[PDB]
């Protein structure tokens, strides 16, 4: 990995800065490192593709060092060097492709394909150079057995999911009281309803919780906390839960009463915030629990009165929700976020070359089903496909 | 553009790296790319400005060359190389603004201010150096007729477009079915609503379909998807197709039934997602299709069964809608987006100095005009003033 | 600040390029800054933490020289050279951890723990060295008394604010007008209603407005404006201004007339839209003023018709609104975002170890509070701990 990074790593140095009229001396360290990766690989023979339709393609060394005299590098300079450049990079392109599209159950961490197996050997050792990318960086503490973290905007740590749960319901579906629910990405709204608007309830309340349990720890989360949850806010006509039937919600909205939201690390609460709206922090935690209660109002103007009846049919049923966003968030595991192509890379390379199913990754990398299911294998064959399509990237977008 | 970069690149590097206490094996090499700049400029003469209220300016360079005999350099080093940066940062600047005000119908790509032109001769190409930047990469790599690739977070690729079709409709406006979206960014949310609930449809089903056409490819996007177009949810007065009246919508959402979502290039699909939700990859594409169906409830509680009689008035107004959103993907064109601030800073400038409306750009830079005609010569001009607002934020923002 | 960053930097650019392998030529000038480094440190002691549950930690250092005799670094060179980075890395978290809870009213923006005062004395300039990160180099232009700019996405500007004002209500809360919005982060939502939908109003039309005062200038930012504020686009029942009752909500859309959005200033108007949507860029403001109409249609579908009979009971309100947020935009003062881990991490080292609240920031980094009283003492403070932050996240993430 560090010797692929670094070849890529050559190559976009290489094309930043040997450009015509360029002193010398603003690229004699570069040439040096140049001239030591075509010397190292000179007399080498590769040979990519395969998988899929991915093309079988040959890769040979025998290539000539870059001179060391100009003063300021001219033309003829700059394009005797792109010759070798835009064959290394075509390259490095091929072999991370060729990784990207493989995986492997036993020893996910490690290169799967013939070129990074061979690249990973002791005599291609002298190409390591300036492991500087966030990717790399993690790679490297990560092999050191130290404390990795990626930032994420928008980490997206929460499955699919999007249901609901009847605490209190009838085969007419008339009195309902439970809570409906959307979590994805970064994302969760929940709502909590009853249609009796607690007319029998201890003081009048009545009582909502809704926990998410996350597949990895975050860290040094940023989030945005609002009430109301505007998706569940409309009327709609749902399917029983035995699908044997549908149902009416007509939603009418009131403030949610007692709010207060857990971050919890191992059962433990690591952060609480009670009623407080807008941007909180939530440093280390791997659950969510957001508890809020609907409250019947105890004084209410006459159209607010009609609304709420003391006897069946409750025609308005009465709703409070919570909206919370993780905009920004750290984790020691690679994840899908809003900014980052990397998943995008990974699918999309393996989409396109017809790439089989293999025995690690669900069907299309479908991200829902990783995270639901992110066993060890699949987080260290996704890191080790993850780091590829970002040395990748470094040359080919 | 590439020896104005390096003017702001070795600028933004001089500011950084010849600091206070600093060794001077810190900065040897950048002084000797500095002192090159020096000597390259010194003599020549250049006039920035003029154009609506850009101030006319001229700048003159006679400048001594940085010592290179301290051992680790001192206050009085320091201070002295910054009177000469200062000076040419703010060139720079100006260079800069005076190129983002220009536009040219016949050669939008090229250097259209006077200094521009001048730094494009061929006796200031020595001041050439390390053209790192993602936009001086792809402007090189453009130039060498060579595949570019910007990536974006929340693309801005829909221009503005809010409507509806109705596709049954009479002049009382009680009895319609049809669509209603919103295309902004890089969102789309559409709503199919039908009045009467498929009472009299084949199979009790209403087929939708949402087509939008995108000016550009998007490649390696990762986009969200999800049922339900909120925006589309609650009751609504609108204005009749002809403007001659308003008519009611009073929605009641339903699950949209057989969701297929199809990216297509050039007619042909590319990646197809059925009723899948959540986080999906669309890998190359310059078409999305949605296509979801309502299907009246075969089974219906007294609640439910109330809102959709087998006879007029239809009161309660069945809907089904989606929701999708391209959180981040790579575009061959240069394109605005959520977080950078390239045409923010064109559109400021040219509005700070009055800037007179040109042959190229619609009025105000307006996005929504400019990418519903983004013609070739609006994107060759987007792209040259995009690489020089990228080249003037490394040293002013 | 400089030399602590520049610590940092050595270290950080140390772990990257003293890599098993790589040519000496790759580091030579990275190992005489990194013996510079420990020779200035070396025969020093400091102390870090002591405050709240931040452990007492000394540092003594007395480190050898990195050898400059390889040709190409191998393994036992690059452990060596870890042992001492680990150290280092080490005390420079510690020393930005002690630096990040502490606060001052008098001189917020100096170094306040013993570590850094130490560190900001003359004998540990020769440490200083390219300092080129955002943060730094604003820290540095600052200091020299030039313009400064961060650049956000999300920028959070906006304090939570969630509330009403009834312009035309009564007791029973049957009849009235006002407005309802939400201000929160980079995001504004505001509805204006007419219960009556401009009966007895001149023209028909009820005008709405809608001012927010941004605590801070931004600049180049890129808006997203859209018609609508679905957030208040269903059925509520709210607390009556009084907190003695509660009032009952039951919106019906209809498209803002006559939409003017002004970006001004010190009340000049710096920009103007009139009814534009979708993006739209707004350069220099301290104030953001939405102009919206409520006009009752003139001519009526019937079903429209019976929504707004001549006299009460008004069932049906009338609701006009619009949605506008900052995607981008660039601040001359520090401010927490969607993207950027700073505040983050700042409020997640001050919790993690008990951090007694001080004189200066809110109780637990509130950002609401913080953003709402902006003082130039909690902005320095902000500042100098945001730069603190971003200078151990090079190392510690
Ligand atoms: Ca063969
Ligand atoms: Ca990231
Ligand atoms: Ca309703
Ligand atoms: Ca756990
Ligand atoms: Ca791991
Ligand atoms: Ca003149
Ligand atoms: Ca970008
Ligand atoms: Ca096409
Ligand atoms: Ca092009
Ligand atoms: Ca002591
Ligand atoms: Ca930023
Ligand atoms: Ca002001
Ligand atoms: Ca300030
Ligand atoms: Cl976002
Ligand atoms: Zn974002």
């Amino acid at each position: 990995m560090d010797v692929l990074y670094s070849l890529s790593k050559t190559l976009k140095d290489a094309r930043d800065k040997i450009v015509e009229g360029t002193l010398y001396s603003n690229v004699s360290d570069l040439i040096q490192q140049f001239n030591q990766m075509i010397i190292t690989m000179n007399g080498n023979e590769f040979q990519t593709g395969g998988i899929g339709n991915l093309p079988i393609r040959n890769w040979n060394f025998d290539f000539g060092l870059l001179g060391t005299t100009l003063l300021n590098l001219d033309a003829n300079y700059v394009e005797t060097a792109r010759n070798t450049i835009d064959y290394f990079v075509d390259f490095v392109d091929n072999v991370c492709m060729d990784e990207m599209v493989r995986e492997s159950q036993r020893n996910g961490i490690a290169p799967q394909s013939d070129s990074l197996i061979k690249l990973s050997g002791i005599k291609f050792k002298r190409i390591n150079f300036d492991n500087s990318s966030e990717y790399i960086e993690n790679w490297n503490l990560q092999n050191r057995r130290q404390r990795t973290g990626f930032t994420f905007h928008k980490p997206n740590i929460f499955p699919y999911s999007a249901s609901f749960t009847l605490n209190r319901s009838q085969p007419a579906h008339d009195n309902l009281m439970g809570t409906m629910w959307l979590n994805a990405g970064s994302e969760i709204q929940v709502a909590g309803f009853d249609y009796s608007c607690a007319i029998n309830a201890p003081a009048n309340t009545q009582q909502f919780e809704h926990i998410v349990q996350l597949r990895r720890v975050l860290t040094t989360a940023t989030i945005t906390l609002l009430p109301d949850a505007e998706r569940f806010s409309f009327p709609r006509v749902i399917t029983s839960a035995d699908g044997a039937t549908t149902w009416y919600f007509n939603p009418v909205i009131l403030r949610p009463n007692n709010v207060e939201i857990e971050f919890l690390l191992n059962g433990q609460i690591i952060n609480t915030y009670q009623a407080r709206f807008g941007t909180i922090i939530a440093r280390n935690f791997d659950t969510i629990r957001l508890s809020f209660q609907l409250m019947r109002p105890p004084n209410m103007t006459p159209a607010v009165a009609a609304l709420f009846p003391n006897a069946q049919p409750f025609e308005h049923h009465a709703t409070v929700g919570l909206t919370l966003r993780i905009e920004s968030a750290v984790c020691e595991s690679v994840l899908a976020d809003a900014s980052e192509t990397m998943l995008a890379n990974v699918t999309s390379v393996r989409q396109e070359y017809a790439i089989p199913v293999g025995p690690v990754f669900p069907p299309g990398m479908n991200w829902t089903d990783l995270i639901t299911n992110y066993s060890p294998s699949r987080e260290d064959n996704l890191q080790r496909v993850f780091t590829v399509a970002s040395i990748r990237s470094m040359l080919v977008k």
